[PDB]
């Protein structure tokens, strides 16, 4: 995993979130998380190969903290509609 993308992960806050894996400015997964730091950093323990791939296919990681969890619910669904990315199940 790029250096640049674990230092995101461990900056991440303790707040309700998106986050999207991206390659080459195209999303390849994206997901949400009650705590974005929490979650993101499950990806550094990889549990699963789809979860090591995501990680070392990325160039970068974005994220975007949200009001709620009401909300990252429908921003996920969203994002996931619009950009249909590789790793999303379909
Ligand atoms: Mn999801
Ligand atoms: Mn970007
Ligand atoms: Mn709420």
């Amino acid at each position: 995993m790029k250096e640049k993308i674990r230092k995101k992960i461990l900056l991440a806050p303790e707040e309700p979130g998106v986050y999207i894996f991206k390659n080459k400015g195209v999303p390849i997964y994206i997901g949400k998380a009650k705590r974005l730091s929490n979650r993101l950093r499950s990806y550094l323990n990889p549990q699963t190969e789809k979860v090591f791939r995501i990680g070392e296919e990325a160039d970068e990681l974005e994220t975007i903290v949200v009001m709620n969890e009401r909300e990252a619910f429908i921003l996920e669904a969203n994002l996931i509609k619009k950009y249909r990315p590789k790793y999303a199940v379909r």
